[PDB]
């Protein structure tokens, strides 16, 4: 009788499994939670259809999510407008030294991360947590980060009172049952979970969606191998195997187990030849990751097939490949500006059991977006994600910019055989790019893998204006410079067969703002040139920013009017004032945590076009 009463036991309130078929730590990161949260009911999710079958049942009788009768087993989820993206400014890591987390800024504010203290961090917690589940469910997700049962596959348990998070965590990672069974009394990622919606309610309920903005507050303490997320539904801040635990912890972990966890997609392509490489790309959110992840090439003979379109974990194998495996189960995709012409195979993907968050609906049951490049029969009317009526005349985006499918992977036409594997699949060439409309050419090849490393430190979103170095400005786990550091020192590993890496601007505008590429599915002709290259072809031509096309080196046929001057050019005055912005740049936000290889490829780049 280990209780004088009955104890932390909440037995009582089960209505799905058993307590008692917990592993211990399972059972006591539960039980304590519970006391915590006090949740009226725990369901202990089993993973399986009828259990997901009944829960979106739930969902549609609670007025949470609604079916949409176009499609197959597809569902709609509309948001409070305040809770509508992965909050950066409500993100925070949890370090006893904050340059452990971030380096600190010269101007006192860093872009890098979010630092604080255990002792902040404690105080907001006892203000946000005790009693938040009053009168809902706390959900227990057992979920496995990379295929099931795999060594290299890491295992979360999420407690939620949301049964949005749980239908979508479904679709992103593989849970249930045989998820505990691969835990055993092993280690597992503790991430915790609150809407912060108490019933009774104290604040006005918006769209049938749960949130606390105001105490929004999405947490991460690697040391305790913890994450705390509360006040938002919403995709990166409540799905919290996708960003929190598969970027944030995974990187700092990486770090010291001599791995990467990075915001990349990864492709298989094969040429006209049958022969296949394996390229992993990292671009910024909102820079079109999952375009190139699941191309439809234009040209013939080419295929692209997608293992994952937005985070990869890699490291190298006994034989020197730097090995990747796609950690998710499914595609959190951005819906709006997807169309038969940007992304088709996507289009393939939606239209089964899949969930979308802030798209339009059209008076047939169907979705639309911005973009969507589908016109519809006169009469057919839509209703925003705001929940109105809405005419294209309207002020207003029908969808939200951030709108979203959550889909399975599996159900991808061009999911690449491997997605699966668990030794992942040999990366060939790394990508980095983001949005440049002006200076920085199509494709370059970087010198070297610390010119690489370089190149990625320099990459540009949201205009060509901020900087996300890596495409994991909002996800470092760890200090930034710490990251640079350990990029720099694979290329110390015995025998590594490192990647050819490639910096990509599909964004370049001309004087009127025009693009100067066509993009998306004509991307294939920059990746023809990057297999060549790491082939070995004698295409490449050197500048000083690299290695670039020679002239007729890219295939150009069916697109015989692209402003090629334009397009490929590279302007002394420009790179001047390029360095001197990264100099700054890495100045304020990195200074004494730079590695020296870092400053040495400034200096080399700059150095390089002082020549022209
Ligand atoms: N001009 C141009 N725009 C592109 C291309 N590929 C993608 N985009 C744009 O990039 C955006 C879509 O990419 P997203 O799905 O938002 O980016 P992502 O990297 O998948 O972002 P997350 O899913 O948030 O990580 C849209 O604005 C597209 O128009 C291209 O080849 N050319
Ligand atoms: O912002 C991103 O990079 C995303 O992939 C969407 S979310 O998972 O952070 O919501
Ligand atoms: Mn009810
Ligand atoms: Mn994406
Ligand atoms: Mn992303
Ligand atoms: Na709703």
């Amino acid at each position: 009788p280990p209780q004088l009463h009955n104890g932390l036991d909440f037995s009582a309130k089960v209505i799905q499994g058993s307590l008692d078929s917990l592993p211990q730590e399972v059972r006591k990161f539960v039980e304590g939670n519970a006391q915590l949260c006090q949740p009226e009911y725990i369901h202990i999710c089993d993973g399986s259809e009828e259990e997901y079958g009944r829960l979106l049942a739930h969902m549609q009788e609670e007025g949470v999510i609604r079916k949409l009768k176009k499609y197959d087993n597809c569902w709609l989820a509309l948001t409070d407008p305040r809770d509508v993206a992965r909050i950066e400014s409500k993100t925070v890591i949890i370090t006893q030294e904050q340059r452990d987390t971030v380096p600190i800024p010269k101007s006192g504010q860093s872009q890098l991360g979010r630092w604080m203290s255990e002792e902040d961090f404690e105080k907001a917690f006892n203000a946000r947590f005790p009693g938040c589940m009053k009168g809902r469910t706390m959900y227990v997700i057992p979920f496995s980060m990379g295929p099931l049962g795999s060594p290299l596959a890491k295992i979360g348990i999420e407690l939620t009172d949301s049964p949005y998070v749980v239908a979508s965590m479904r679709i992103m990672t593989r849970m249930g049952t045989s998820v505990l069974e691969a835990l055993g009394d092993g280690e597992f990622i503790k991430c915790l979970h609150s809407v912060g919606c108490p019933l009774p309610l104290k604040k006005p309920l918006v769209n049938n969606w749960a949130c606390n903005p105001e105490l929004t507050l999405i947490a991460h303490l690697p040391d305790r191998r913890e994450i705390i997320s509360f006040g938002s539904g919403y995709g990166g801040n409540s799905l919290l195997g996708k960003k929190c635990f598969a970027l944030r912890i995974a990187s700092r972990l990486a770090k010291e187990e001599g791995w990467l966890a990075e915001h990349m997609l990864i492709l298989g392509i094969t040429n006209p030849e049958g022969k296949k490489k394996y390229l992993a790309a990292a671009f910024p959110s909102a820079c079109g990751k999952t375009n190139l992840a699941m191309m439809n090439p234009t040209l013939p003979g080419w295929k692209v097939e997608c293992v994952g379109d937005d985070i990869a974990w890699m490291k190298f194998d006994a034989q020197g490949n730097l090995r990747a495996i796609n950690p998710e189960n499914g595609f959190f995709g951005v819906a709006p500006g997807t169309s038969v012409k940007t992304n088709p195979n996507a289009i393939k993907t939606i239209q089964k059991n899949t969930i979308f968050t802030n798209v339009a609906e059209t008076s047939d049951g169907g979705v639309y977006w911005e973009g969507i490049d589908e016109p519809l029969a006169p009469g057919v009317t839509i209703t925003s994600w705001k929940n109105k009526e809405w005419r294209p005349q309207d002020e207003e985006p029908c969808a939200h910019p951030n709108s979203r499918f959550c889909t399975p992977a599996s159900q991808c036409p061009i999911i690449d055989p491997a997605w699966e594997s668990p030794e992942g699949v040999p990366i060939e060439g790394i990508i980095f790019g983001g949005r440049r409309p002006a200076g920085v050419p199509l494709v370059y090849e970087a010198l070297s893998w610390q010119h690489g490393v370089f190149v990625g430190a320099a990459m540009r979103s949201e205009g060509g204006i901020m900087h996300d170095p890596f495409a994991m400005r909002p996800f470092f786990g760890y200090n930034f410079g710490k990251y640079l550091a350990h990029w720099l020192s694979m290329a110390h590993r015995p025998a590594a067969k490192l990647p050819k890496i490639f910096h990509v601007n599909w964004f370049r505008k001309d004087k009127n703002g025009k693009f100067l590429w066509p993009g998306f599915g004509e991307n294939s002709r920059v990746l023809e040139w990057m297999f060549g290259r790491i082939e070995g072809e004698d295409s490449a031509k050197l500048t000083p920013i690299g290695y670039v096309p020679k002239e007729d080196a890219l295939n150009l046929k069916g697109l015989g009017d692209v402003n090629v001057e334009e397009l490929f050019g590279i302007s002394k005055e420009f790179w001047e004032k390029e360095v001197e912005e990264i100099d700054k740049y890495l100045e304020d936000q990195v200074n004494a945590d730079l590695p020296y290889e870092i400053e040495r490829e400034l200096r080399a780049l700059k150095q390089r076009i002082s020549q022209m």
